[PDB]
């Protein structure tokens, strides 16, 4: 048995009105702990917000869309509990209007497109971004983060930003979004579907 310990924590984030923001939190322990979200010191309702679980309840994602300045700008709190102890950690969301954007805020220069692939062949989803400084890229599939380090060689992110998927199978089907981040803020691409045929 052991007390819970964080292996992923949410960071401060600046987004754009009409857009999307996601926060991610995850912990280990024995028995497995349970994640819960709060807004301004009160528990969030799952019949009102989009909340998506993974790792048997030991990881969770809070997604907010479309962003609105008055309602959504606030302090958000993640908490993890098992029969041996409780730990917590917080982060702040800021939301900008179009005319407040600084010149180096990130942009999508070329985004991912619809793709139909035959089983057992390779599929590639492209993404090229710009800004100042140069942004870092990450990917989401059906609202959850993609982590290549667990595909045992199948799935990889290239230095250009593209996502490459070998030996395609039925579980690879779904809706993919590219995400670009730098010291000024965050921007999402439009979503694009992958289908597996024959
Ligand atoms: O910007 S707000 O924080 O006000 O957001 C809107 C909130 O207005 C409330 O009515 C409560 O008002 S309050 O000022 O006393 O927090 C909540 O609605 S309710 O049905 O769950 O009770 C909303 O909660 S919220 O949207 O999930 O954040």
């Amino acid at each position: 048995d052991s007390k819970p310990v964080f292996i992923k924590v949410p960071e401060d984030q600046t987004g754009l009105s009409g857009g999307v923001a996601s926060f991610v939190c995850q912990a280990t322990g024995e028995p497995k702990p349970r994640i819960t979200w709060m807004k301004k010191g009160k528990k969030v309702s799952s019949q009102r917000f989009e909340v998506i679980e993974f790792d048997d309840g030991a990881g969770s994602v809070l997604r907010i869309q479309p962003l609105r300045v008055q309602r959504d700008e606030a302090i958000y709190e993640c908490t993890a509990t098992n029969s041996l102890g409780e730990i917590n950690t917080s982060a702040k969301l800021s939301v900008l209007e179009e005319e407040q954007l600084p010149p180096g805020f990130p942009s999508i220069d070329m985004g991912p497109q619809l793709k139909v692939v035959e089983k057992a062949r390779t599929a590639t989803m492209l993404c090229a971004a710009g800004g100042n400084p140069d942004p870092e890229i990450s990917w989401f599939k059906d609202f959850l983060p993609v982590d290549p380090a667990t595909s045992n060689g199948r799935i990889k992110q290239l230095r250009s930003g593209a996502l490459q998927i070998e030996s395609s199978e039925e579980s690879d089907q779904g809706k993919y979004e590219c995400v670009a981040t730098n010291s000024a803020g965050t921007r999402y691409s439009a979503p694009a579907n992958l289908y597996v045929r024959v």
